[PDB]
DNA sequence: AGCGTGGGAGT
DNA sequence: TACTCCCACGC
């Protein structure tokens, strides 16, 4: 099921795909490819950088779905974690 | 709350 | 491979 094991010494960690692999290893390498142009904050990720990009501009896009709460989120989970709260 | 950081997955 | 999106841990 996950065929690409992490080799880095005392990693335990497998994966199902080698991008999966490749991601990981970035945390052992410390290897940061993307940085933010307002900052010079420096990520391993690009999806990253997309989502720390809208501190700087302010972007929202994940709306609350309850009628009548108009409360909106910049990143998915943020909206998870407030749709959790209207339902006790 | 706000967000760095992470795996699992669709494409 | 890379880009992208989701949900999640932990502060
Ligand atoms: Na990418
Ligand atoms: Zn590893
Ligand atoms: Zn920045
Ligand atoms: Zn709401």
């Amino acid at each position: 099921e996950k065929p690409y094991q992490c080799d880095f010494k005392d990693c335990e960690r497998r994966f199902s795909r080698s991008d999966q692999l490749k991601r990981h290893q970035r945390r052992h390498t410390g290897v940061k490819p993307f940085q933010c142009k307002t900052c010079q904050r420096k990520f391993s990720r690009s999806d990253h950088l997309k989502t720390h990009t809208r501190t700087h501009t302010g972007e929202k896009p994940f709306s609350c779905r309850w009628p009548s709460c108009q409360k909106k989120f910049a990143r998915s989970d943020e909206l998870v974690r407030h749709h959790n709260m209207h339902q006790r």
